[PDB]
RNA sequence: GGCUGUCGUCAGCUCGUGUUGUGAAAUGUUGGGUUAAGUCCCGCAACGAGCGCAACCCUUAUCCUUUGUUGCCAGCGGUCC
């Protein structure tokens, strides 16, 4: 009756030992996420996303998977929100100058082409 | 000084910002390939930028437009041809 969270996790042994309280139990050579522990973060995530949207905060969609990287563009422009695609290599959030230059000049030259 | 040859029209040389490092410094500037090329894709803590490479300059090849002389003679005339 809950939302998504009827999965079973993806790991055989390569577990970070900081997932001490978030694993429901290991079995059949696969570690299982605490599906039942999916209740709270829904509530807070909604609360702070609503709070940031009160003054219309922006959120970045990121992903580098063969199926999910496009599967976030839909979630971006459905709510007309910021996103990236495959292959986002670091050095722009900290390196603001080069990314600002790149985006403005490159889209302006696309308009100018 | 100026000017010149030189490796060598070889392809490398560095910088801004980031990041990492107490730090000198490293990164960038890496593998696969690829190009004539640090030429470019792919994965990459780096993105970019500068001189670099190409191209922009000159010449050549096809065609067209304009002008037709001292240049040409397809058509016409006879020709001191």
């Amino acid at each position: 009756m809950l939302k998504a969270g009827v999965h079973f996790g993806h790991q055989t042994r390569y577990w970070n030992p900081k997932m001490k309280p978030f694993i429901f139990g290991a079995r059949n050579k696969v570690h299982i996420i605490n599906l039942e522990k999916t209740v709270p973060m829904f509530n807070e995530a909604l609360a702070e996303l609503n709070k940031i949207a009160s003054r219309k905060g922006k959120i970045l969609f990121v992903g580098t998977k063969r199926a999910a990287s496009e599967a976030v563009k839909d979630a971006a422009l459905s709510c007309d929100q910021f996103f990236v695609n495959h292959r986002w290599l670091g050095g722009m959030l900290t390196n603001w100058k080069t990314v600002r230059q790149s985006i403005k000049r490159l889209k302006d030259l696309e308009t100018q082409s």
